[PDB]
């Protein structure tokens, strides 16, 4: 057996059928024969591949497999790959490299250094010694991608290296199983409960780890047996509770301030699944209040270690959130109360308020519906505006990195077909990824976007003011016509001048067979 | 004094007057209170921000100046960075970081690892120790990026560095100026100098480095007192010679087997400021035919040592081609023969031929234009039917990364507003950088983009097609409207699709005052 | 308080006492006002400092603290990192680094780019942005080494950062704790228990991370259940069983084909604590032959990953082996029969066959006694011979890096003040890191070194036969003097060039009460 088809097998018995990739002459070896029983997306830009890759694995929460060219397609990759890690999502990136005989020159498209190109945003960067070693490079780079804490991998192939024979004890490979699926065990378990139990003002705070393991639930049913009321880490680039939930309290400020005097008052603080903490701005203060005690439950030793407070246990999500669902006694404490539904923001028949065009959303969007926020200015109303009932509705740029949700929200569409897509983009992230349009029409990807348009760069203004900073360049970026850009690449467009105009293309745009982009005039 | 006005005063008395941006929260303390006497370059996206200031470094034979924001940014901007690594372009990348008081908890925008990240795209990465060495530490990149060999240089600065004060001594930087156009000493120039008069068949090869040196009439002394046949270094990353010149043989192909047989008879074959040699294709063979020795004259101390054949000489191009060429002694022998004149391929009424579109523009465009190439199946074809006689009149995405060709266009342009640039991008490169044409609106650079498209990845169908490869997927790209993507950016579109509509196209083109793209139907393979 | 005061109470309150070092002009603000509550092991090399501490945090089963200078310190004491990443050892490295005024001209003792220096062998390199950070990157430090899977990390310090200011929320730092101990899921871990029990021949194989985490008694238990043999992992770094037990079956060969061949007929194996394999030799074949089904528990995902063969499970050997050890029911099938004592080899009257030798200190050393082998041409004989009942009672260079064993063992020595340790070391492997002796001379270390003494690099003469290889340079050593250099360094030296010297200066060694060395006239 050949590389190529021993490589292939791997795949196929690991469950990857799905390729992501922008293509090169390094990668055509590999290309050649492609299974039938495999699928290839094809995006216009290393930046959108990734970003699609990304989005998909991130809502199918499996491993995602990418094919790039080389070191320009890795270096254009490198920006969605910083969110790729911190996000912990599972992609095997591989790249094409020159022939063997050619590396040594230097020959043109031949990866220098390779390993070392897409570091430190990878948990592992390898280059096989041999043809023969690929396969088995290709099962370790599954592994590590897959294994906790998740997160993106690189692989370097020289273009020669598939057609030769593959070594016959590769079978070995095809069916591995590895588990990282477990929990702390009973005896410190049984003490961490007994501490939950023992709390006379508990108070729980959940990051995107949740969500990736699917313990939402899970979690919902921890928080009703504490009565406690809980929070969503700052920075948040994913939503594992229902935020119309009696004990959802929304969205932490990024601030160490902010969060300790939210913190204030509560004994014990159950972390799960999220840094500690993964703030912003500079908002200097105490780290926690006296008082108050922290336990964080992480699946990253990395994120263990930097914690600058607090118990860290290091284990699976998923894992250590159904054990303490399950054990934790029934509190006789009342049920928090829901939080009060959000005011009407006034709005004359102009631009639109970014608050009106959330409970628009909200109003007319299914119930199952998936946001995408790449809108960086109105984050706060989008958290406090949706409902989002169901796991994996929720997805910003984990390391906010720009040019991410575009392309995610076509990944995540293409993972959930049965959801409705609605990514929120403002103006300027727009046109990070903006080709990445072309995937969603080619593949009939009925993924719906709402560009936000105020002619700048919102949030960079309010920084702006909140630093003093006078006479600064470079924060405007009129003369962009959406509608034009998505024609360019064939998405169906439509105009929201008004809030009049917003609900006739929202309902035009559900209806619709296909992608569609709607460009709405909001306030500055 | 603050690091912030140390550092624009050190930029200011450096030369450095331009600022290429796609600025973000770590970067705001730098950029406010902008000097006058500076100008800021927006790009909508960082590959496209490296890009135009590459094109700008390259065209303007100065280093320029990229601010990025945080790991994203300089992410994004990787794959451009690796073309500049590839053109010795001086490019001062700096990228801001988290306040130092939240870079240990890594809180958002952190960049971890800062100086491994461009890694090993840069000459140099740096992210200094402390706030008062932002200044040094800015002066050690603008001289790394500018010494022979050129190249890119990275560098990390916390936020809240720039309000600090910065060291008194910090004045010595400000007039500092570091000298690397050396030559080869007197005793083994003139060794290498009577080798080149005793040859009896000598070829010369040049790269680059020669254009980037502005060697290029140097070079063409050279070439007429040896009376030598010229090549161009395979994977041509710039003209450093012109091509209508009697000596001018064209670009040799990337090929190992190809090149020893194009010098097969040459006696003495002398490579200036060319990588020995940049092969592309699989093409397996002698390196060099016996009776065939090569010499090479490189900046790039990484060329000199991995060349597989030859002596090497690192020096700078500027001076070794001045004194070679006012050295060497004028030799009898005959000039080149003639080469064949490239045939007028048949065309009908119907989508063009690339032939076609470059003879087309070679009639029209004026003397002096500046054309950047970023079809990829058509390249041999456009240095065949061009005449370009100045330097500076041609650029190719060094390190094969696409993207380049867009965005370079528009910083070669701003570099040089009294020669008229024509980007000549296959509709699937044109789509990785689609966004700088929003730099051209808004800055009102009159660059002419000319998208060849064929609705495929024609270069890729092509060596799919050599490959005997069958059932390859992902070589399609139909259903593109580029004067929609135009019109999106703010830029005036025009179409052909035929002979005709071509012809009247550039004319309109080139009466135009601002930025014009112009999508034509070519035949697809 | 201060960045030096805040740091040795992170250091007091994480359990850490004892600094292990070579002072240079950078450390001495941190060694300056060194706490009472502190002691300090100097040592005369870089690589045997960390040698020491790698010996001291193995046996104790704790992290060990080490102190170096700047760049030439630290590259001096790369090749004990190297062993120290493969045992896995919690060591926690730090560096001085110039003054921040200093660092950007690059002033002599200038560690430049010191986070890569040490990479890629640890676990985490860092140097901190500023001052005030210096407690919580130690702090990061302290937990990243921890953390399984254990093994060296690297921080590097500005000598001017110690009397700076401390951040007053550093007192968070102070009692994290972070915890690793989990284990499979209940549901898996049923599903692994049924495996177990309806193996019908199943073999045990165990590596260092056992004796690592104290599992053996727990390993020793899971054995008498299933009535399984019992293997030791290739190039074995500990002895994770007791070698007279009647299932231990002794320690495997490092060859692909001779370890398929020994899982030949066993149904079930089950690698614990072990990379899969740590194959040595070129000895190629099948893996695995069919009808073995291959099962490994592993504390680090990177030897899940690159596995040839079999499924992996990521999590803490102790745990796992507890759960284990008791879930498992008890087999009916009959208990392994002990392997049969290993022949006595003829002895003349002249130099000594290193068979003897072992069979000697077999019959003379203590039963707790204590070994460190560094003979790498006797390994096989002396895993033979030495019969080590208890925990802790073996060290071997972990990849292999010589230097390691002379100083290993005062740190273990150290570490363990009640078990005499005596190291066997050749005469090649002595000269890597013999100023080490000067440190047990100096604190009264009574460690007991055995020189095996045959003039010649004999693992590497015997290579050079396999491969047929002649005209091989610099494999013979003549000309030294070993009870020489033991004066050189103040530790009492005896010689042996007979049995009858042998059984002398071993009964004297052992009488003794510091540190003694004796020189063996070995075969060649
Ligand atoms: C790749 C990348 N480039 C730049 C930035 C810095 N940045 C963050 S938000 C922002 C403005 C976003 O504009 P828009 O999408 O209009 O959001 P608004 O603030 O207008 O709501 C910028 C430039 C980033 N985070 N990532
Ligand atoms: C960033 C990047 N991605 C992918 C490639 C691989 N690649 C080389 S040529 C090519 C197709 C270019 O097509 P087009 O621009 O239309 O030129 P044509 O071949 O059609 O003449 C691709 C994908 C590359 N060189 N750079
Ligand atoms: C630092 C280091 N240098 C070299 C080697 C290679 N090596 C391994 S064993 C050996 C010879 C050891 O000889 P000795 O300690 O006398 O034991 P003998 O083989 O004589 O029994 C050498 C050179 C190594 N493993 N580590
Ligand atoms: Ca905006
Ligand atoms: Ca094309
Ligand atoms: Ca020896
Ligand atoms: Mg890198």
């Amino acid at each position: 057996a050949s590389v190529h088809g021993t490589t292939y097998e791997l795949l196929r018995r690991q469950g990857i059928d799905t390729v992501f990739g922008n293509p090169g002459s390094n990668e055509l070896p590999f290309l050649k024969d492609f299974p039938e029983d495999f699928r290839y997306i094809l995006a216009l830009q290393e930046a959108c591949v990734v970003g699609i890759a990304d989005g998909y694995a991130q809502a199918s929460r499996k491993p995602a497999f990418i094919n790039l060219h080389s070191a320009a397609g890795t270096g254009n990759a490198m920006g969605a790959l910083s969110n790729a890690w911190n996000s912990h999502s599972p992609l095997i990136v591989t790249a094409g490299q020159q022939t063997r005989a050619m590396i040594g020159v230097e020959a043109l498209l031949t990866n220098v250094d390779a390993a070392n190109l897409p570091r430190p945003l990878v948990k592992w960067s390898y280059e096989p010694a041999s043809a023969a070693e690929v396969p088995h490079a290709m099962s370790r780079a599954i592994h590590m991608a897959s294994m906790a804490p998740q997160g993106p991998v690189y692989l370097s192939v020289p273009y020669d290296d598939w057609d030769k024979d593959a070594d016959p004890q590769s079978h070995h490979l095809f069916d591995r199983h590895v588990s990282s699926s477990v929990r702390l065990n009973d005896q410190d378990l049984d003490i961490l409960v007994k501490a939950l139990n023992s709390a006379s003002n508990p108070a729980i705070v959940l990051g995107p780890d949740v969500d990736a393991a699917n313990a939402n639930a899970d979690c919902v049913m921890l928080a009703e047996r504490l009565k406690a009321p809980v929070w969503v880490a700052p920075s948040a680039p994913r939503c594992p509770f229902p935020t119309r939930h009696p004990c959802f309290r929304g969205l932490m400020p990024a601030g160490i301030a902010a969060i300790s005097q939210l913190l204030e008052g509560h004994d014990v603080v159950l972390v799960i699944g999220a840094p500690v903490f993964r703030y912003y701005q500079y908002d200097p203060g105490q780290y926690l209040k006296p008082g108050t005690r922290l336990i964080s439950v992480t699946c990253d030793p990395l994120e263990a270690a930097r914690a600058p407070m607090g118990d860290a246990i290091v284990a699976d999500i998923g894992a250590m959130a159904s054990a303490l669902a399950n054990l934790v006694e029934e509190s006789s404490r009342q049920l928090p109360t829901a939080a009060p539904e959000p005011a009407k923001v006034d709005q004359d028949a102009g631009r639109l308020h970014p608050e009106t065009v959330f409970d628009t959303l909200n109003d007319m969007a299914p119930e199952n519906a998936i946001y995408l926020n790449e809108s960086t200015s109105t984050t706060a109303q989008m958290w406090q505006r949706l409902n989002m009932r169901n796991p994996g509705s929720y997805y910003f740029c984990a390391a906010g990195g720009l040019g991410f949700a575009l392309p995610a929200a076509i990944g995540v569409q293409l993972a959930e077909p049965e959801r409705q897509v609605i990514a929120v983009i403002g103006d300027g992230s727009a046109n990070y990824s903006i080709s990445a349009l072309w995937t969603a029409a080619q593949y009939n990807i009925p993924t719906i976007f709402v560009i936000m348009n105020n002619g700048t760069y919102g949030i960079l203004r309010w920084f702006a003011g909140v630093l003093e900073a006078e006479n600064v360049p470079g924060l405007d970026v009129p003369g962009i016509d959406f509608r034009a850009l998505a024609k360019g690449y064939g998405v169906q467009a439509l105009k929201a001048d008004n809030l009049e105009q917003l609900k006739g293309s929202l309902q035009e745009a559900l209806s619709a067979k296909g992608p569609v982009l709607i460009e709405v005039s909001t306030v500055s």
